[PDB]
């Protein structure tokens, strides 16, 4: 009866009546850094080792896309300064390709300008994205354009939904899609209203935390999500941290220690509300250890 035995289609099995906030959804942090292959330059920069398409087969439905405008018509996928060797449009095609395959899955694409734009560039990153990406003919059916604020799965089945960190946007469909974007606190657990007071955003993004204070920070959010069945609260709980949490040698190596541990909690809680977990090294499982993504998936309640 376990849903994650087949990660490619896990959503297609939920109740399309559910709001997407009410859906426990695994995500990858810094989703497109999988292209890094210099082991050295990789110690903190690399956060994933699969590609989008596998992340997807693997069960990942929240992607943390970091972008930089390198052209008025182009958004580069970056990790700060570090160009990650593809274009925004690399992600969108693979995703378009993928929903196209598993049409009853939905993806939440977060889009945050991680770096200043190149000198040629003139249009703002939001401008750049509203114009040449969201409002583009090629991606026309893919982006949820829906009127709703608490979008249902039924509504967004087959659509890339926006979790927008671009700031104020002239886009009206997705999460915090409105003129005042989403205020995000630097390095903190914090709460805000988005999409014009329709939804509350409760985030744990304490990315600077030392390793034990990180872990306590995710558990804290997870203990909030668990006992909150309000549709109008969205939870995004970042399991990723800087510097290995000051406890480890590499983001990979840090990853190896948080995920399994967080996985144990989630599993302890059984079928409860957990919100959206953003993990480094999504879909990587160490022999013996619980898998955070799988547990995320199996924490959902599906059929009575
Ligand atoms: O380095 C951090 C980390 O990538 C977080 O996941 C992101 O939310 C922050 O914006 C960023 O400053």
């Amino acid at each position: 009866d376990s849903l994650s035995k087949s990660p490619e289609n896990w959503m297609s099995k939920l109740d399309d009546g559910k709001h997407l906030t009410e859906i426990n959804i695994p995500g990858s942090h810094d989703s497109g850094s999988f292209t890094l292959k210099d082991p050295v330059k990789s110690v903190w920069a690399k956060t994933q080792d699969k590609d989008y398409l596998t992340q997807m087969k693997s069960g990942v439905r929240f992607f943390d896309i970091r972008g930089r405008a390198s052209a008025d018509n182009m958004i580069s996928v970056h990790h700060g300064m570090v160009y990650l060797h593809h274009e925004l449009g690399k992600f969108l095609d693979d995703a378009k390709y993928y929903l196209s395959a598993y049409p009853n899955e939905t993806i939440v694409m977060s889009m945050k300008k991680d770096y200043d734009s190149d000198s040629k560039v003139t249009k703002t990153f939001e401008e750049i994205f509203r114009e040449y990406y969201y409002n583009n003919p090629q991606y026309q059916n893919l982006f949820y354009t829906g009127s709703n604020a608490n979008p249902t799965l039924k509504e967004t089945k087959g659509k890339i939904v926006l979790f927008n960190r671009m700031g104020g946007t002239y886009i009206k469909s997705g999460y915090g899609a409105d003129t005042s974007g989403i205020q995000w606190a630097d390095n903190a657990t914090f709460e805000t209203k988005i999409n014009n007071g329709s939804l509350n955003l409760k985030v744990q993004d304490e990315y600077k935390d030392y390793y034990d204070k990180k872990v306590e920070a995710v558990k804290n959010l997870l203990a909030k999500a668990k006992t909150d069945s309000n549709k109008d609260n969205v939870y995004v709980n970042f399991l990723s941290v800087a510097s290995g949490g000051s406890a480890f040698n590499s983001t990979y190596n840090y990853a190896s220690h948080i995920n399994p541990e967080i996985a144990k909690t989630i599993k302890a809680n059984g079928k409860a509300r957990t919100g959206w977990l953003i993990v480094d090294y999504a879909g990587y499982t160490w022999p013996g250890y619980d898998d955070i993504v799988s547990e995320i998936i199996d924490s959902n309640k599906l059929e009575h």
